[PDB]
């Protein structure tokens, strides 16, 4: 019973590029190659374009998932690929057909100011993160930087509805 006025409370989470974080991994393949490993049973390449993205679930359940809105300075594309809570390319190495379902694609036009993305695989991997997420306060997701978008101007807020 609220007074003030507003009935249902809601909360957006800020998800966060983690660009620093994607170099300290270049770092060590530079250490490997100094001493060679013979890693041919499935070397792992990332492309200077993937960021990891960290997200800090705060509430254990009066949380819930309204509507994702990624806001780009520019427009242009973005590839999210999900993972896994165990296929962790540090524990394991990126294997492209030992992925889970596809990566959902989001993508804003210039005539646009709306981005059109695949629901329907999207809305599949909704359902999987709701379960996931109750049990990881933390979860991280891969994005992939197309032509267009510079290094830092990339912001994601989700909108979610607090009880």
């Amino acid at each position: 019973m609220a007074e003030d006025g507003p009935q249902k409370q809601q909360l957006d989470m800020p998800l966060v590029l983690d660009q620093d974080l994607t170099k300290q991994m270049r770092l060590r393949v530079e250490s490997l190659k100094q001493r060679g490993e013979k890693k041919q049973d499935g070397e792992k390449l990332l492309r200077p374009a993937e960021s990891v993205y960290r997200l800090d679930f705060i509430q254990q359940q009066k949380l819930q998932f309204d509507h994702w809105n990624v806001v780009l300075d520019k427009p242009g594309k973005v590839t999210i690929t999900g993972t896994s809570q165990n296929w962790t390319p540090d524990l394991t190495n990126l294997m492209t057909r030992q992925l889970l379902d596809p990566a959902a694609i989001f993508w804003r036009k210039e005539d646009s100011d709306a981005m059109d993305w695949n629901e329907a695989d999207a809305l599949e991997f909704g359902e999987r993160l709701s379960d996931l997420a109750k049990i990881r306060k933390v979860m991280y997701f891969l994005i992939t930087f197309g032509e267009g978008v510079e290094p830092a101007n990339l912001k994601a807020s989700v909108v979610f509805n607090q009880l």
